[PDB]
């Protein structure tokens, strides 16, 4: 049967979680997507010759630590932690997202990729070395992406699927 992988995209508002998701789903860059819409989207993709079913939860909205929201995020098997390379605050937020993922998954070993989005822009404020070094601290991959040009998009999502397989 076809394996389904539940992937969750997290990070500060405005980093491009929806744009990255919709590039994967629609193969189109969408510069405008209601910042409050949290939803999940499925797509069949071939990864290393295996057709699998991706179910991608594009997170949005208010930070809340109810049992319900914890259980919703707990369904994720792997997480993309996204910051924007021209937004230092979004990078400084990453450790909080990672903390919460470890908490709800009750594991120090959750499949996870650090994603530096908006790589097409010239306004870089987060050095690549600093982001690579944070991924090294966590023992996870770092992928540079642009939802606008498609740079890194498959690499980010497909790496997460490969991590989920290894973890199994
Ligand atoms: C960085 C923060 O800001 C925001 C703003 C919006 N969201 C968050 C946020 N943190 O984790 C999460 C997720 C969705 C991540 C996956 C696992 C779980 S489990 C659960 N219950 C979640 C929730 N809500 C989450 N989201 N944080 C700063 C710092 C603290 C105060 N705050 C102003
Ligand atoms: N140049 C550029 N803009 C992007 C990129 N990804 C998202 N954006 C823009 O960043 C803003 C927020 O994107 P959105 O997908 O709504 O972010 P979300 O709140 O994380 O879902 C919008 O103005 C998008 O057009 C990218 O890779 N490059
Ligand atoms: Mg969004």
């Amino acid at each position: 049967g076809m394996t389904e992988y539940k992937l969750v995209v997290v990070g500060a508002v405005g980093v491009g979680k929806s744009a990255l998701t919709i590039q994967l789903i629609q193969n189109h860059f969408v510069d405008e997507y209601d910042p409050t819409i949290e939803d999940s989207y499925r797509k069949q993709v071939v990864i290393d010759g295996e057709t699998c079913l991706l179910d991608i939860l594009d997170t949005a909205g208010q930070e809340e630590y109810s049992a319900m929201r914890d259980q919703y995020m707990r369904t994720g098997e792997g997480f993309l932690c996204v910051f924007a390379i021209n937004n230092t605050k979004s990078f400084e937020d990453i450790h909080h997202y990672r903390e919460q993922i470890k908490r709800v998954k009750d594991s120090e070993d959750v499949p996870m990729v650090l994603v530096g989005n908006k790589s097409d822009l010239p306004s870089r404020t987060v050095d690549t070395k600093q982001a690579q070094d944070l991924a090294r601290s966590y023992g996870i991959p770092f992928i540079e992406t642009s939802a606008k040009t498609r740079q890194g998009v498959d690499d980010a999502f497909y790496t997460l699927v490969r991590e989920i397989r290894k973890h199994k």
